């Protein structure tokens, strides 16, 4: 749905990130604007927020990462950059509310 606000600081850094690097792969990653700190990374629903608007960071199942990094996570073309991650621990089940 359309709101009709001016351009988000964070909505700003998270689509410039997302777009850059941008995807190669001939199919571009799954980011949507959902509300204020919430975006549709892929296939899940994450909370996206801003620290003192110069840090970017995502709400995880056990803390929070850089946005830049979770994308890289799962964006296969961006691996190639020079990374240094680990994983995710969290026991399955999905949640709902
Ligand atoms: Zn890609």
């Amino acid at each position: 749905g359309s709101s009709g606000s001016s351009g988000n600081l964070l909505d700003d850094a998270v689509k410039r990130i997302s777009e850059d690097p941008p995807c190669k792969c001939p199919t571009k990653f799954c980011v949507e604007r959902l509300s204020q700190g919430r975006y549709r990374v892929g296939e899940k629903i994450l909370f996206i927020r801003m620290l003192h608007n110069k840090h970017v960071m995502v709400r995880v199942g056990g803390g929070w990462e850089t946005f830049a990094g979770y994308l890289l996570k799962h964006d296969p073309c961006r691996m190639l950059q020079i990374s240094r991650v680990d994983g995710k621990t969290s026991p399955s089940g999905p949640s709902s509310g």
